[PDB]
Formats: structure tokens, C-alpha cells, sequence
């Protein structure tokens, strides 16, 4: 096992009564569709229940026989059809599916029903799923339909091949070979999102390059399409707001100029000629010096409005993202609201704002955007970090599933109860015509493609949960762990409880209580509390948590920067009285002494240190925990992970040392004698932090050749 | 198929009859020793045999039996001992082996014998390689040892993981999770490389790091030479000469100061502590603005052997390269020999002059490095470049097995006839003490290591000519597509005979009839013959084909730069007479008329022509010949380089459409009319070279937004 084939394992059950089960269950795969995207789920059948079942099945357009998987639309199979399963399949869409042990003609048969071809591609790899976790196929009746329209993938690719926060290789295109290499790999990449129900991929970075809108890479870029187009995913590409001016073609690309609208439209007209079902577009504008409307002196919606017309007319959209941030404000957290809530319900109806989960930048937690539950008149998707940019990169173990659920669970209050980050993406909250979630996975041409195992938990976790949104951490999990391992319950349980925990660990040995941005800048791997004096304020460290002799925390009360008044009353009222913030995010919006006691019992003081410590300990339990696992996992993985996680529990002691030896040096208090004193002191941490190697290719850091 | 074997696939022998006896021939495998290497030397014997011969081989130490496979040395195998080999295994010395069928005790076998473990580990890949190519067993009696001591590859790989020159992938150490994790791969390459012989590896770029000295790297890389130990492989690390002064602990890196010599050796104890066995170091100095010696107003004799005074009390040696040149001089071809000749005799016995193949840089023809026949009092080696900087780097297929044969088998004329450059580097014409071969691999994570498949090729020509010296190019294909692909003779012959056209056809389409340095700069990929007005005139492409509507070439006989005084005078003589000059060579040494008639009857500018229409029509015989093993290769592979081969014809044309309408922009002189008129105009090509896509993560090109 070298992680290539990912969850999509297909080795015989090795439960040996359920396989016999499942073999006198599944004799035989009857398909009467012919069309790419059948064909598609035909092979992964075939594939799948032949390795799966220990025999060889095919998919065949054949008499039905008993004992048969059948799959199908109405309009394509006449066996499907003659069920008169009406309403009910109905009911499912055109993404949905009906799993069914049903009669035929008095066969016994198994049926993978939907009304769109693409349907029974994501029914086929429900009903995969279903064996490669050892579920039970005896009184069969599920149907799913996804909650979420635009399933979507980020990848922050550049042309070179080099992924800005990439951890796990090149960008898997091989732009030099391309269009003339259809490589294999292009079509394992969709049957992995499409196994997830993902729908669409932005491949190219939104720190965005111009080329790929010229013929050089458009064919390129069809080709890729074309591979991925019978498994229903539709590509995406990032822009450049300045296209018009790059190419050469008009002295400005103010969206307002007519020049600039028509240079747009043409350009659509090309694209589409291309690749006749392009999604649309990714746009970062106007953020970390990325070009934009305001630089013409236009405001987003504008600018959006101008690109989203030139896609109209061939049904494509816009994602315009919401990270946006200017050096001049008094407090980047109030940042993205302040910027686009005087544009709600000033965007045309294709385009979509993607924001992230929270209103910095992906720390290891944050409370939720407000846009959110403030935005009611503008169609609104969730941008999700996979790629572990502040979770360590690819040495570090950090299940994402947690993060989230906890944010997809999160009530905003903004329609009162129920209005929860989940039921508003869904467009339950406000009536709304486009949804979504994006996820930043930046894998790579590792074998394994995400470089660390796990984060191919997390990758697994995001496309499960924009699917349905109410899917817990702990059920993505269990699939996971099931397809990817094995499943043996006595392995099953102490792992993923390990993944449960690990994304916690990850905030506490980094920052605690409420603390954010801590790291090194602007690699991002390790500690860096003390970070100042950088051009701008809002990227250093001593902005954010303001620690002094006497406190700590950022003021975002009515007394401070007021960012809690951007929230629904409710979340305003719990989190500015002290007596109900969680303690989780206490820090985020409170300046408080040391001595201010926490639930525990402890000072702030004592609670920050033991939190720190608390998150080696963590690790180290995680550490015993995989060390247990050798008889269920095989060789090779096993001693990846558990180099991994010795790799981690080094770091995470360098994340601890360093931070509580800081703090103590601003605080001035001891660190209490039942913790382990620190190795060195406060200057070694910082020298290890100049000369401590940055794990990726991209981060110039990780050509700093500083030694002391 | 994904290439991940390389040369190693271990699949059953398909000619039955053949298989057969084999199967009869090794029944069982008996290895009496258990150091490290024998064991390393046993489990290849044991998957492979196993593989080859479709039944289970295991190595055991028992009682001998009928038909096995006995491997050993006199001192850890008393079968080998009781066969008395004597003067027999005294002339293969310290790496080489017999291998003969024989009896022992009225049993019959087949001894891998040796006087070390080594040479053991060396004949059993030998053995192996018999059964890869279909060789027969019966009667075998064979013996080899190397003709080169040093026989090592260059990874110009920097420490972020991006590898300069490298169209392969990144790195493959992965100091992010070093020295915990012991990478499968890292074995791998380790087995790669000893099936070759090759005992020695720089993993580091010559444009040096300093960190790799620092404990951080040393503790990563002895994790690194513990697994490449087994297989015979020393390490070696590219050093940055001003490393004193970057570790900020002298203020001169001056090779005379006591002080940096005294860092050195301390630096040496460190490294030799780490690693007992450290092969050396590489240096790249006083060259393309790296740090050295002349920095210091030093010479290179005063700074190597400062560096090998260190090393030589652990054994250690200098490989410095002779790659040096000032921008200053009136003939950059004159260069590495005025600057090294008067420094003959003056280097330390532990110092080798490791000397590029010819005066330039890896050209696609150089003619011999004037230095082999110059330096009779120093130990030198070979440089030779096989990733493909010069041959279109992972899309272009080009086998450079002939170019290496053309180095080796050229006769210098030094001390008689028999002067040939693989004689003057296995010591025999100067008698020097140290000698070997470096060859730039640039292998990265790719699955297939190389990029494009058949690089490969020349990775294994190169480590069969380390070696034998004398092996041909033919041969060492041969043998490869035997290993790789097919033992099929109506296979073999036709793709051993494009591999054999292959570089020819590189050196056609780009730079024929002796011109060279016509490429875009500083990437390498495309053509720009009319490249001037860099900051040094060396860099470009007009200072070395001088053309103008008189003529072309440039004169290095007694009348212009007097290069050819440098070399042998009979060698001096036959390049400096039109009369016997080769052809192939012509415009590196003279400056002639458009209108000099060649030996085909053609004028210059015609037989230019010609050359360059010539390499297009190679590569689409390639392209067909290709097309013609669909049956002998399997689908994958197969349609990789197919697709390969239309993206190196569609980039042979542009080469050959550029390169053919600058030159008539200064001659002046129509393309005869049986030839396919260029329908663009010279200046659409400049375009071309601006926008078309550089295939390399490292050089800046690939990151280019050029749109006009
Ligand atoms: O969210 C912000 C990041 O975008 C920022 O990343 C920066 C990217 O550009 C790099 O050149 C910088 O070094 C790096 O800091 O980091 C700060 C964070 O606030
Ligand atoms: O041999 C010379 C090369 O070394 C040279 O390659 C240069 C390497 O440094 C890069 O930064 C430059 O861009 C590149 O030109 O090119 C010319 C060749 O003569
Ligand atoms: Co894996
Ligand atoms: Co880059
Ligand atoms: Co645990
Ligand atoms: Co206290
Ligand atoms: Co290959
Ligand atoms: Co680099
Ligand atoms: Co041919
Ligand atoms: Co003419």
C-alpha cells in the first residue's frame, strides 16, 4: 500500500461470511447505458465488486439474471423504468439516487436508480461504499440526494507546477505534456472527487496567472475537462482581474469601460468554444496586492457583475471570494463584513461570494464569518482549508473533519434558531439561487497524493460534508478509516478517536484559548509568537494577541473594535459577557488579566500553560495509540505514519517551549513545577525558528540558508 | 507499467523453452554469509530469481543442493573456498566477480564469486541481468571488474526539493520527515544505482547550500547513507566554499588562513562522525558566481587541497570541478584549460579534476575537453550529463548512450595511438591514482524516476560505461529494452536503432555542422539562435556561431582564437585543415564562406538546411517506428511516449522553423524549394519563444506571463 489508490480500495472483504453474503448477493452487473458517464460507472463497478467480491463480475447489456446489481435511469434502462418508481425517484433530483433490493421480473436484483446518468455514477460509488464498509445489502432502501449545488475542489496551482501551500508534490498537470498526454492520473483524479459527489475543480492558483486564458493552455486546459467531464465534474479556472491589459489588448481593465466588458465577452466565447460546459470562474481581487475593481476605483460587485455577464449567456458563474482585507483598518476581523455588506443584494444572480470559514485566514480555530448571518440578498459558498498550512504541512497528523462539522454546526441566530452555517449554505435561511462549498485540498504528484495519509481523511471529510452537511467528523471517519485501513473494530475505535482529537491537539499546542497567528511569517510551519515590525500590522503575530504584563487577548467588544456587533444580537450578547463566551474563543474577543480565573479553576496564566502542554500530551497519546495499531495496518504505512507522528511530537514540543517561553517573558510568571521545564530558553527557540527547515517546495523559506 | 522498476521488472521469462531451463538450472538459492550487503545482495537474488523464474526462490544456508545458486567470497562462503579459485578471483580485485557454472561436491551450480561483498552484490545483479536478456546459463564463465574507481551520479537538487535542471519532479529527500523516516524509495534508488555499479552519490546541488554541513542536515543525510551502505554507496556532499563565513564563524573563507583551514577539518571530524564512510565532497568554484579561492586572489590547487588536507585522514577525497570561466577571456572554449594546465601537478593525490565532456556546457556535440589530453599529473574525471538540460528536457526522447560512446571512444592522440578519453580516465595513458566517471541524473519523485521514459536509457548507458568504458552504446540498449520492455528481436532491433538516431537527431534540428549554444536563455527548453546582449557575451548565441551574410563559424585555428593549439598536434592538425576536419565538428573551429561546398555537394548554407529539415524527418521516423510496437509494449507506456513523441515533432518544427529563417535573415539565401516553407515569418517565432511554455519547475521561464 502506497496510498495511490486512496479510499478507493478495492481487496476482497475480509470479513469471510459477509463476502460469502455479498458474492451469492451480487452475481451479476446488468447495464443497458451506453453514454461516457454509465461507461464511467460501469468500469467502477467492474472494478470495485470484481476486486472487492474475489471475482470476476462485468458489466453487461444482457437478459436480466437473478441475483443482479442493476443500474440506471428510466430514460436508459428499461428495467429501471418498468418499477414505475415515480415521486419517489423524483423527489431525488439531478444529482440524486435510490439504493434498492428490489424484484425484477421476479429476479432478485439490486438497484442503483437516479434520473440522471451522473446520479448513478454517485449511487455506484455509494453502493462501493456500502461493501468496502461491510454494510449490510439485505432490505436495501437509501436514497441521497446532495444538499449543496456546486461541490467544488481549489487548487492554488501555479503554471511552473509549483502549489502555493503545497505539501504534497507538483500540480499533478502536466501542462508540457498536455494536450497530447492524457495521462491515467487525470481520470483516478476525478473517480477520486467523483466518488465524493465533487462536481467541480478550480486547478489553477487564485493568486492568479493570466496564461491559462490564452489558446496555448485553453487546449491544454480542455483536455483535462474532457477527462473529467464523464465523471461529472466541471472545471473551474482562477482569473486575473487584469487580463485585458496582460494580453495587451486595452490600456485598463476598469470593469465600467466598454473595452474591458467586451474583452470578457470574447474571451467567454473562447473558453466556451473550448470546453462547452466550463463552470466559471475563481476570483481573488483586490487582497495581498492580488489586482481588482478598486483598483479602478470600482467596487466589487462591479467587477463581479462585468465578469458574470460574459458567462451569463453559457450558464457559467462566478465565485468571487470574500478574503479581503486593507492594511489601513482598525482591526482586520471586521475586515470582509465591512467591505461586502453594503453590497449585499448588488451582485447578479450567477455570482456566488466565497467566504472563508472564518474572518482571518484558516487558523487552527475561529469563529465563524459573520458575512454569513449577515449577508441576505447574495448567493453565498464556504471556502475550507484541507491543505494543512497551518496544521503542519505534511508532517503533521490533523483530521479536518472536526473543524468542519464544528463550523457546519455552528448557530448564527441570524433567522433565529436553526440558522446554522450549514442550513444557511443549504439556502434555507435566506431564499437563495446558488450554494456551494469549496475546498483548498493542493495536492500533488506524491504517490500517496496529499504527502500525509491523513490528509487524505480530511480531503475525504470536506467531500462527504458538502454532500450533506450534517455529516459528522466521526462518520467520515469510521468510512474513512474502513476503506483506507480495515475494518477491525479494535482498530476502528482507539484510530478514530485519534483523528477526533488531533485537529484540538493542533490548536493546543499552538494557540490556545482564543489566541490566533502565532506562526512564523510567512511560511506558516513554526512558532513565532513574538513576530512584529512587518509592513503590514495585520500580518504579525503581537497584533493579534496583544499580550502585556498585566493581560492578554484582543478587545472586540462595544469598549474595543466592536467586531461582535457585526454578529446577530444573540452571539453579540453571549460572547461579550464574560460569564457565557466559550472559553474556546475567549480570547478572540477579550483583553483580560492574567488572574481572571477560568472554569478550571486556573489563572489565564495557568490555564494558557497547561493548555500548551496539554497539546504535546496529546500528541504523544496519539503516538502510543498508532504504535498499538501494527497488526491491523500494513508495513509500509504503518511506519510512515509512525515516523510522521515522531516528526510531530518534536515540533509540537518546539510549538509548545516556544510559546509558553514567550508569554513568560511578557507575563513575567513562572511556568508551574508539574510541567516539564522547557530544554533551552527563549533565544534558542528563536534561533530554531530562523533555522529550523520549512517542509515545501514553494515557501522561500525553505531556501533560507540563515544558521544562527 | 508506471516505470517505478525501472530496468528491475522481475516479471516471468515469456519464452517458455527458455524458462524452462532456467528452472531447471536454479532450484534453489544457498548464501552462507549475513553482512548487511550479502543480505541486501540475497533479497534481490530472491525476488528477482523468484519473479524471473515464476516460482518461489528463497535464500537459505543449508546443506548444498543439486542446481542452486551459490553466492559468496572465500571468507564468508566455504563452497566458494573449496572450489581454490586463486589467481582466478585475485585479478577482480576489490569490486569484481565470476560467475561460472561448476560443481561442487558432484552438485551442480552457479557461483556468484568474489573477494569482497560488494563485488558478491555487483555479480548478482549480473546474474540477474544474464536471465533479464535472455542470455544462457549453460557453460557460463564470466569475469569483470570495473575500469573506473569512482563511479558516482550528481543530483543538482537544492534543499527546498526543487532540482535545478530537473524535469523529473522534486527531490526525493524528503528532509521534512528526515531522519525518522526511511523512506521504501530511498532503498530503492540505492538498488537502482548498485545494479549499475555505480558506488557513490552527490545528492546536492553544486551551486551549494551551506546547510547540509549544519547538524540539522548531517543528522537527515547519515539516514541517507545508512540506507545507500548495504548496496554499496558512499555519499557525497556539493560544499560551498565560503562555508566559514556563512556559519558565521570566520570572517574569510581564504584557503591560506589558519583559521578556515582549521574549520574544515573540524567541519570534516563532524561530517566523519555522522558518516565513517563520507565519500568526499564536489565543489563548484569561481564559476558562475559561486564562491572560491580566486575570491580570496587563492588559485584552485591552494583551495583544494585545503579542502582534502581535511579529509584525508578519514579517507576522503575532492572531486573540484573544472567548470570555470571568466567572462573576460576572447574565447570561452579556451577557458578550463588556461586556467587548470599551469596548475598540473600541484593538486593533492586526494584532489580529482571532474571535467565536463567538452569545453562548453553539455552541448548537444562538444568536441573532447582539451584538458584529458593536457593534464599529465593530475588525477581527473568525467562529467557527462544525462538529464536532458540540452535534449528537451521531459519531452523530448533522446538517448544519449552515443553521445558517451562518441566521448569515450575518442582518440586524443596525447601519448600515441590508444589515447582514447576512456583510456586517459581508467588511468592507463598519465598513470594517475584516482579515476571515475560523474554523471548529472537529476531523478525526482515522478513515478518512473526520470520523467520521460526512455531518460532511463540513459541512466543505465551511463552506469554500464562507468564500468566498461569500451560498452557501446548499441550494447547498453540492448540490454535496457530487454530489461524495460520486450525480449521480442522484432522489438528490439527497430527501437534500438531509433534509440540509436535519437541524439543525432537532437544535434539536426538544433545546432548541426559544429554551430552550438543556440538555445533560449537561460531555461534551455526552445530555440533562440538570435540571443544577444546578455550580461556576459558568453551566455549567448551570436558570440558562438558568429554569422553574418558572408559566413558563419568560429575560427579557433592559428588565424582566430588558436584554441586548436591547446589540443595534440596531430589532433590540432587534422581540425585546422579543411581537408580533415569532420564535418560534424567544422563550425567550432573555422569561419566559412556560405558558399564552401560540402562532402555532399551541397553549399554551406544548403547543407545547413538540409541538417535542420533532416532532425524533423528523424523525429517522425521515430514517431512511426513507434508506432509500429503497440503489440510488444503494454497500453500505458506505450501511449506516454507516443504522446511524447508528437509534443518533441511539433517542438522539432519550431526548433527548425526558427533556427532556419534566423539564419536567413542574415544570409540572405532562399530555403531551397523542395523543402516545406516556414508559412510564419522569423519575428511569430521570437513570439513563439517568449510565450511557448517552459516544462521546468525550477528555471524562472516556467513562471513567465509573456503574452506577446
Ligand atoms: O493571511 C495572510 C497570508 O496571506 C500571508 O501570507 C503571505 C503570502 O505572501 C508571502 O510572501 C508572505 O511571506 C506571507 O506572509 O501571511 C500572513 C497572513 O496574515
Ligand atoms: O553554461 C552556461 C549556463 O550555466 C547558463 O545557465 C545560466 C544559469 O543561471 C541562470 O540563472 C541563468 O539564467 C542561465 O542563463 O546559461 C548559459 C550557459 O552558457
Ligand atoms: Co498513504
Ligand atoms: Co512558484
Ligand atoms: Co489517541
Ligand atoms: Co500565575
Ligand atoms: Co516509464
Ligand atoms: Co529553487
Ligand atoms: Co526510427
Ligand atoms: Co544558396
Amino acid at each position: 500500500e502506497d496510498g495511490y489508490d486512496m479510499w478507493l480500495r478495492y481487496q476482497p472483504i475480509a470479513d469471510q461470511t459477509l463476502l460469502k453474503t455479498y458474492q451469492k448477493q451480487i452475481r451479476h452487473l446488468h447495464v443497458a447505458g451506453d453514454s461516457p458517464t454509465i461507461n464511467a460507472a460501469a468500469a467502477e463497478l467492474q472494478r470495485g465488486l470484481s476486486g472487492l467480491l474475489n471475482k470476476p463480475i462485468v458489466a453487461r447489456d444482457e437478459k436480466l439474471k437473478d441475483y443482479s446489481l442493476v443500474i440506471g435511469t428510466p430514460d436508459n434502462s428499461p428495467l429501471i423504468a418498468s418499477l414505475n418508481l415515480g415521486e419517489r425517484l423524483q423527489a431525488l433530483g439531478a444529482e440524486g439516487y435510490l439504493l434498492e433490493q428490489t424484484r425484477i421480473n421476479k429476479r432478485h436484483v439490486v438497484i442503483v436508480a437516479a434520473n440522471s446518468d451522473v446520479g448513478v455514477l454517485y449511487g455506484s460509488f455509494h453502493l462501493l461504499r456500502l461493501i468496502q464498509t461491510q454494510h449490510a445489502l439485505e432490505k436495501l432502501s437509501l436514497s441521497s440526494a446532495p444538499r449543496l449545488q456546486h461541490r467544488v475542489v481549489n487548487h492554488w496551482d501555479n503554471l511552473n507546477r509549483v502549489v502555493e501551500r503545497g505539501y504534497a508534490g507538483l500540480s499533478l498537470w502536466d501542462w508540457g505534456s498536455l494536450p497530447n498526454y492524457l495521462a491515467p492520473r487525470y481520470t483516478d483524479y476525478a473517480r477520486i472527487n467523483a466518488s465524493l459527489g465533487i462536481n467541480g475543480t478550480v486547478i489553477n492558483n487564485v493568486n492568479a496567472d493570466p496564461r491559462v486564458l490564452s489558446d496555448q493552455f485553453l487546449q491544454k486546459i480542455a483536455a483535462l475537462a474532457d477527462a473529467f467531464r464523464p465523471y461529472g465534474i466541471k472545471m473551474y479556472l482562477s482569473i486575473n482581474f487584469n487580463s485585458p491589459r496582460a494580453f495587451g489588448d486595452v490600456d485598463t481593465a476598469d470593469p465600467l469601460d466598454p473595452r474591458v466588458q467586451q474583452w470578457w465577452k470574447t474571451r467567454a466565447q473562447k473558453i466556451y468554444s473550448y470546453i462547452p460546459d466550463f463552470g466559471g470562474f475563481l476570483v481573488k481581487a483586490d487582497s495581498e496586492g492580488q489586482p481588482g475593481p478598486q483598483g479602478y476605483g470600482r467596487d466589487h460587485a462591479e467587477g463581479a457583475n462585468m465578469l458574470a455577464a460574459a458567462l451569463k449567456p453559457f450558464g457559467g458563474v462566478v465565485f468571487w471570494r470574500a478574503f479581503v482585507y486593507h492594511p489601513d483598518i482598525e482591526d482586520r476581523f471586521r475586515g470582509a463584513y465591512d467591505e461586502f455588506m453594503p453590497l449585499d443584494g448588488k451582485f447578479a444572480d450567477n455570482v456566488i461570494l466565497q467566504i472563508k470559514n472564518g474572518p482571518i485566514d484558516f487558523q487552527p480555530r475561529e469563529p465563524f464569518s459573520a458575512l454569513f448571518a449577515g449577508m441576505s440578498r447574495t448567493n453565498m459558498m464556504m471556502e475550507f482549508q484541507i491543505t494543512q498550512e497551518y496544521f503542519g504541512f505534511a508532517t503533521h497528523l490533523a483530521y479536518q473533519g472536526p473543524l468542519f462539522e464544528e463550523s457546519l454546526k455552528t448557530e448564527t441566530h441570524a433567522r433565529g434558531e436553526g440558522s446554522t452555517i450549514g442550513n444557511i449554505l443549504e439556502g434555507k435561511v435566506f431564499k437563495t439561487r446558488h450554494t456551494g462549498m469549496a475546498g483548498v485540498i493542493n495536492p500533488g504528484t506524491d504517490r500517496n497524493w496529499t504527502g500525509h495519509p491523513f490528509v487524505q481523511s480530511s480531503w475525504y471529510a470536506f467531500g462527504r460534508m458538502a454532500w450533506d452537511h450534517q455529516i459528522s467528523a466521526a462518520t467520515a471517519a469510521d468510512e474513512w478509516l474502513r476503506m483506507t485501513f480495515s475494518n477491525q473494530p479494535a482498530f476502528i475505535e482507539p484510530v478514530k478517536q485519534m483523528m477526533l482529537v488531533s485537529r484540538e491537539a493542533g490548536v493546543n499546542y499552538r494557540s490556545p484559548l482564543g489566541l490566533t497567528h502565532l506562526y512564523s511569517q510567512g511560511d506558516h510551519y513554526g512558532p513565532a509568537p513574538w513576530t512584529d515590525d512587518l509592513p503590514r500590522a495585520d500580518w504579525t503575530a503581537v497584533y493579534y494577541h496583544r499580550a502585556s504584563k498585566t493581560g492578554i487577548g484582543f478587545n472586540r467588544t462595544k469598549t474595543g473594535s466592536n467586531a461582535l456587533a457585526q454578529y446577530p444580537e444573540p452571539i453579540a450578547k453571549a460572547w461579550g459577557d464574560l460569564n457565557s463566551v466559550p472559553e474556546d474563543l475567549i480570547l478572540w474577543f477579550h483583553h483580560l488579566s492574567w488572574d481572571h480565573r477560568m472554569q478550571s479553576g486556573r489563572n489565564l496564566w495557568q490555564e494558557l500553560v497547561h493548555k500548551y502542554y496539554q497539546g504535546v500530551e496529546q500528541v504523544r497519546a496519539m503516538q502510543r495509540t498508532w504504535d498499538q495499531q501494527e497488526a491491523y495496518v500494513d508495513a509500509a504505512r504503518f511506519a510512515q505514519v509512525k515516523a510522521l507522528l515522531q516528526v510531530q511530537e518534536r515540533e509540537a514540543v518546539r510549538w509548545r517551549n516556544s510559546c509558553v517561553l514567550y508569554f513568560q517573558s511578557v507575563a513575567g510568571r513562572p511556568i508551574p513545577a508539574n510541567y516539564e521545564q522547557p530544554e533551552h530558553d527563549l533565544e534558542y527557540y528563536k534561533m530554531l525558528a530562523r533555522t529550523t527547515y520549512v517542509p515545501e517546495p514553494w515557501h522561500p523559506a525553505s531556501s533560507s540558508r540563515v544558521l544562527k
